């Protein structure tokens, strides 16, 4: 890699790993289109396995960017419309609060206060039906944003219903395979378990627990190489040969809602470039990111703006991830760690690296 990339990456990540006590970390920088990879530390402390470019990390909420693109692809295929009522795809959702809640509201956390977590008590799809039937919105649709796995998770499950495919099968055949994400998984196969890092929470090795809508909201595991390819695919969608996937990527980067200086896409979140770092750094703290905020509708949504900082943070119990890119500069970064450390430390590190390279 160009020494300037090496210099900025090492000077930024080495102190981060020390301050945050991160067992293992992988970073990719995309710079003038090409990827540069960096790895530190341990995927498995007990078995002394190092992090490599083939290590699988839990992406957590970065999985929502795949869900948003997969939904976008279903729109481009004509299988669904974001303007469709939720009840078009789940007719048993007869409770009156669902009148007026569309797939767009589900995809963008604006249905009216669907909760962050699906309750652990919910297992079967009849448990899920009961949960959504009994849920009482705090707000009218399209008035406030509350980040929610129960919101975008339901969007992902419903968006693939016309295809007849399971969510995992739609994701594999329509997103992973066309993009050659051949080491990206919803369920890690036995053959790849040797590469699956452990997460670390309070010093204990942990993996993500099963839960309802987990595949749709936080289910993806991936390598730093596949994630750099994911970023390149989102940086330059028009290089993608499959036409509905190309349009689906663009739909996921459209600006549907505004709160503060942040715009909500499908999975992705965006700010105007150039950004105020304090705005994305403080804004990524869960005290802001997970809070209830009024939104202004973008009527009609703005198509993907090249002069944007596009990003997503992600966590599981044992992992912390971050992806960001600037299409106008052909610049991007992926940070994958097997410890869940504070979001503002992630964004600060990413800002320092990308600002130095732009
Ligand atoms: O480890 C597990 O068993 C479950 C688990 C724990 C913690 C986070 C997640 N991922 S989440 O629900 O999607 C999410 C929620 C809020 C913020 C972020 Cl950044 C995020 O990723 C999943």
């Amino acid at each position: 890699a160009p020494q300037q990339i090496n210099d900025i990456v090492h000077r930024t990540i080495t102190p981060l790993i020390e301050q945050q006590k991160i067992p293992g970390m992988a970073v990719a920088v995309i710079y003038q289109g090409k990827p540069y990879y960096f790895t530190w530390g341990y995927a498995d402390i007990a078995k002394k396995q190092p992090v490599t470019q083939q290590t699988l990390f839990e992406l957590g909420s970065v999985s929502k960017t795949f869900t948003g693109v997969l939904g976008g692809d279903a729109i481009a295929r004509g299988e669904i419309k974001l303007s469709d009522p939720t009840t078009k795809y789940w007719p048993e959702l007869t409770a009156k609060q669902w009148n007026g809640i569309t797939l767009l509201h589900l995809a963008t956390y604006t249905a009216g206060g669907l909760p962050l977590q699906v309750p652990d008590e919910v297992k079967s799809s009849s448990d899920l039906l009961r949960f959504y039937q009994n849920w009482q919105p705090a707000w009218a649709p399209g008035t406030q944003r509350l980040y929610a796995n129960s919101s975008i998770g339901l969007f992902g499950a419903l968006a693939v219903k016309p295809s007849g495919l399971s969510f995992e099968q739609a994701m594999q055949t329509r997103v992973f395979q066309p993009l050659k994400l051949n080491h990206t998984w919803i369920n890690v196969p036995p053959a790849e378990e040797k590469n699956y890092a452990w997460g670390y929470r309070e010093g204990k090795a942990v993996h993500v627990s099963p839960g309802a809508l987990d595949a749709e909201a936080y289910g993806v595991k991936s390598t730093i190489e596949d994630m750099a390819r994911w970023v390149q695919s989102n940086l330059k969608p028009l290089d993608i040969n499959e036409k509905t996937l190309q349009q689906g990527i663009q739909l996921a980067q459209s600006r549907y809602w505004q709160t503060g200086d942040m715009y909500q896409g499908l999975g992705w979140e965006m700010l105007d470039w150039p950004v105020n770092p304090d705005s994305i750094i403080n804004g990524s703290d869960n005290k802001i990111a997970l809070a209830a905020r009024p939104v202004k509708a973008i009527t009609p949504p703005t198509p993907a703006v090249r002069a944007s900082w596009v990003h997503k943070t992600g966590a599981t119990g044992g992992f912390g991830s971050y992806v960001a890119f600037i299409p106008e500069k052909e610049l991007g970064i992926v940070m994958l760690a097997n410890k869940n450390y504070p979001n503002p430390a992630r964004v600060d590190a990413a800002w320092q690296i990308l600002n130095a390279l732009q």
